[PDB]
């Protein structure tokens, strides 16, 4: 049953994994976990080991760590973030501290890619196609990211993508100021607080990002929150009187009131030399009332593309009990919580 387990010391951490796990190399950093790339001698495949770091320190971060091997228990789909493997060298919940978690190892990212090669349309067909089509699966099992940006999303030498690195923590005040990409890919709604958001939050995001693999360069790219603001409100117009409405804050609604009126920019003249579809599809996912924006079920379905939609190649999610947010625990109600779904996890099967 339990498998044999090593120790391993790795710059300046204990590494204590099952045998299966051999050549662990340190890779990138860790204030969330210390993160380690090795190959997996049972699947034969080069995998990411994270340890978390402090996982039942307080309430929040336990509750944290549930939340988050919860969501990637769930995420069963092509473009998104599957777990290979979680365990823990504990032998009882007793003894239970250290949570570790496998996935495939990724190499490139988005933002490489655009920075680094030149995109044909077909490209960016491809990759977008993806984004959506892992968000129809995410969003059908009321999932929101909340973060989708370039560095967030992992893609291969073949173009194939997958969405990682879920907004499970809150971000920091600071780590949102400035000229920063961790707020460019927001919908104004959420940079702001205009109300409370949904699912639609993502779209906006997807057309930031459709729009700088188009353009090889970030279309938002704010020195501040107001700076931001003015840069979106230039492109696709200060809101009307149904938007302001729906606006909950007053603050909010009186500082947009302040700001002179503009009109929606010709997008065409923007995206110059653009496939006129891509151009149409981001005129559909750049809409500042949520309400209004193209969905990632409908998006799939857009003329744009027509060379990768396949309808019977599009799944939905298993419905997501995620009734424990709502919900306020103990530590070690949390921490029982979480070594139950460690030892309940089966592996995902052979093809
Ligand atoms: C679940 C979530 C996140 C991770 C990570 C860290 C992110 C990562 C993913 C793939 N390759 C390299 C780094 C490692 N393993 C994980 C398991």
């Amino acid at each position: 049953e339990r498998p044999t387990f090593y120790r391993q010391e790795l710059n300046k951490t204990i590494w204590e994994v099952p045998e299966r796990y051999q050549n662990l190399s340190p890779v990138g950093s860790g204030a969330y976990g210390s993160v380690c790339a090795a190959f997996d001698t049972k699947t034969g495949l080069r995998v990411a080991v994270k340890k978390l770091s402090r996982p039942f320190q307080s309430i929040i971060h336990a509750k944290r760590t549930y939340r988050e091997l919860r969501l990637l228990k769930h995420m069963k789909h092509e473009n998104v973030i599957g777990l290979l493997d979680v365990f823990t060298p504990a032998r009882s919940l007793e003894e239970f501290n250290d949570v570790y978690l496998v996935t495939h190892l990724m190499g490139a990212d988005l933002n490489n890619i655009v920075k680094c090669q030149k995109l044909t349309d077909d490209h960016v067909q491809f990759l977008i196609y993806q984004i959506l089509r892992g968000l129809k699966y995410i969003h059908s099992a009321d999932i929101i990211h909340r973060d989708l940006k370039p560095s967030n999303l992992a893609v291969n030498e073949d173009c194939e993508l997958k969405i990682l690195d879920f907004g499970l923590a809150r971000h920091t005040d600071d780590e949102m100021t400035g000229y920063v990409a961790t707020r460019w890919y927001r919908a104004p709604e959420i940079m702001l607080n205009w109300m409370h958001y949904n699912q639609t939050v993502d779209i906006w995001s997807v057309g930031c990002i459709m729009a700088e693999l188009l353009t090889g360069r970030t279309l938002f790219p704010g020195t501040d929150h107001i700076d931001q603001l003015k840069l979106i409100l230039r492109l696709v117009g200060t809101p009307g009187a149904e938007l302001l409405k729906k606006i909950s804050s007053e603050s909010a609604r009186n500082y947009i009131q302040s700001l002179t009126q503009m009109p929606k920019m010709n997008f065409a003249n923007v995206f110059i030399g653009a496939n006129p579809l891509a151009v149409d599809l981001l005129e559909k996912m750049l809409v500042l009332d949520s309400d209004k924006r193209i969905t990632a079920a409908q998006a799939l379905a857009h003329a744009y593309f027509a060379q990768y939609h396949d309808p019977d190649d599009e799944p939905v999610a298993d419905p997501y009990d995620q009734s424990f947010e709502s919900r306020d625990l103990l530590i070690d109600e949390w921490k029982s919580l979480t070594y139950d779904e460690v030892i309940s996890f089966v592996p995902p099967p052979l093809d």
